[PDB]
DNA sequence: CGGCATACG
DNA sequence: CGTA
DNA sequence: GCCG
């Protein structure tokens, strides 16, 4: 079991659900209070568990297995012992962490702003509702959708969204393309949104193709919410007799750039930073979505796929479906 | 002990 | 600050 | 919280 997730297949579904969603209870909670350094270990440590090829049963089946240290295997060792561990259920019914993830699930609220309202004495959504002046509005826009942002994207309702950004796309860029990626494209049957990205066979001629297609898709009504290479918008989705508000995130790179953003945006969240990582430390390489520079030759690797990439990085090739940590 | 991913809106 |  |  290699250290870093990068390393490593990581499925979807596996053999330790539970054991990882009470450690990823811990990071969360971490990361409601700052603590970045915890957050990443409890991370790390439940995606070791995702990727274990059966259950874990004994406590000394945790030996040698990496980001395993006395807090992590007490945690284990008291759901293994009693199907529950204290600290988590504390965790759990604690006012400060239901608050702070009821209100950091808020489109356009984060733990900065969260932890602040919390300290103001606020503590459910009415109570953001009953005083807008505080408000930005992107959050008034998270607020009022909250309802419909917190139901499950299903991958029925991907295929109608995609089908709009191809037709919107296809307009204001005849040849450009659209990719499914985020969760989606590593396999998940839901998620909080669905995340595309837009490039152009033509190396420039995606250039200002953001705008273009933001303003096609405002004018068939479809944006209830947007604020360029990046947006994150609400559509509106249609569903039998009426629709429903979806997050979708769009971005656009060029072709040149393609893989590097496909490999970035397609995730998981913790495997692109432990990527990111090991490239840094292990082979002295700095990767992000735009591409994987060398600091000392001060060059750039020009990739045409994601096997490029981990070619250049000599790391196993990991489909999508495989880099769920 | 230092480090913990990386960038855009 | 928010977001991915 | 854990690694190196
Ligand atoms: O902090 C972040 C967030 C997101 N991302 C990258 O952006 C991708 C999409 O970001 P996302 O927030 O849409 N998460 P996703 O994996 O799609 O699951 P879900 O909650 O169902 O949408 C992720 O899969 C990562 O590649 C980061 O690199 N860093
Ligand atoms: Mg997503
Ligand atoms: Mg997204
Ligand atoms: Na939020």
């Amino acid at each position: 079991m290699p250290a870093y997730a990068c390393q490593r297949p990581t499925p979807l579904t596996h053999h330790n659900t539970g054991l990882s969603e009470a450690l990823e209870i811990l990071a969360e909670a971490a990361g409601f209070e700052g603590s970045e350094g915890r957050l990443l270990t409890f991370c790390r440590a439940a995606s070791v568990l995702k990727a274990l090829p059966s259950p874990v049963t004994t406590l000394s089946q945790l030996q040698g297995l990496p980001h395993f240290g006395e807090h992590s295997s007490r945690v284990v060792q008291e759901l293994l012992e009693h199907g529950v561990c204290e600290e988590v259920e504390r965790v759990r019914r604690s006012e400060r962490y239901q608050t702070m993830k009821l209100f950091t699930q808020i489109f356009g609220v984060g733990v900065k702003t969260a932890d602040r309202w919390y300290r103001e004495g606020l503590r459910t959504l009415d109570d953001l509702r009953e005083q807008p002046q505080k408000l930005t509005q992107q959050q008034k826009a998270g607020l009022q959708h909250h309802q419909d942002l917190s139901t499950p994207v299903l991958r029925s309702d991907v295929d109608a969204l995609q089908q709009v950004v191809e037709e919107a796309v296809g307009q204001a860029l005849p040849g450009a393309t659209v990719t499914l990626t985020g969760g989606f494209r590593r396999g998940k049957l839901q998620g909080h949104d669905v995340d595309f990205l837009i490039t152009h066979p033509k190396e420039g001629q995606e250039a200002g193709l953001l705008p273009r297609v933001m303003c096609r898709l405002q004018d068939q009504g479809l944006i209830l919410y947007h604020q360029f290479e990046r947006s994150f918008c609400i559509f509106r989705l249609p569903q039998p007799g009426s629709w429903k508000a979806v997050r979708v995130d769009l971005v656009v790179a060029p072709v040149s750039q393609f893989p590097f953003a496909l490999l970035g945006w397609t995730g998981s969240k913790l495997f692109q930073r432990e990527l990111r990582r090991f490239s840094r430390k292990e082979k002295g390489l700095w990767l992000n979505s735009h591409g994987l520079f060398d600091p000392e030759q001060k060059t750039f690797f020009q990739a045409a796929s994601e096997e490029d990439i981990f070619r250049h990085l000599g790391l196993e090739y990991l489909p999508p479906e495989q880099r769920n940590a």
